[PDB]
């Protein structure tokens, strides 16, 4: 068996536009995905959504609502990634640009599928449609699925 790291990913869904940040610097850069990372010693998973959404983006919020969630499995990684989903109840500040992060809106009739992470393609429709789900994705490298499964649940 294996052992997974947490992460967390945050979709500020709006009713006519969902926003994205655009990773700008290293390995990986030119995705569009939620804002998240790794979870801190002690935070809750919601509390670290939170933080990450602050630094990534800007946005500082009272609560998140849990949506999903998504375990990656890389060919030669042994760890998995355990991303925890959220959305956002409300926002009432603007996302700002960082060196890091570039944060942009979309219209729901814009998706930028293409330019998202592949695994997107299969939970985002769920997740706009105000569904939960279960996912999991092995990929070799960044862009190939090997394997994958996906389920609507009542419960995260
Ligand atoms: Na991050």
């Amino acid at each position: 068996m294996k052992a997974s790291r947490l992460y967390t990913l945050v979709l500020v869904l709006q009713p006519q536009r969902v926003l994205l940040g655009m990773k700008k610097r290293g390995f990986g850069a030119g995705r569009w995905n939620g804002f998240g990372g790794k979870v801190q010693e002690g935070e809750t998973i919601e509390d670290g959504a939170r933080r990450e959404l602050q630094e990534e983006s800007g946005l500082t919020v009272d609560a998140l609502h849990k949506v999903g969630q998504i375990v990656f499995e890389f060919v030669g990684e042994p760890e998995l990634m355990d991303v925890h989903v959220f959305c956002t109840d409300s926002i009432q500040g603007t996302p700002v640009e960082s060196d890091e992060m570039r944060p942009c809106w979309f219209q729901l009739d814009q998706i930028p599928f293409k330019d998202m992470w592949p695994d997107a393609s299969y939970w985002f429709p769920l997740l706009l449609q105000k569904k939960k789900f279960h996912g999991y994705f092995k990929f070799q490298g960044q862009d190939t699925i090997l394997d994958y499964t996906l389920r609507e649940v009542d419960t995260v």
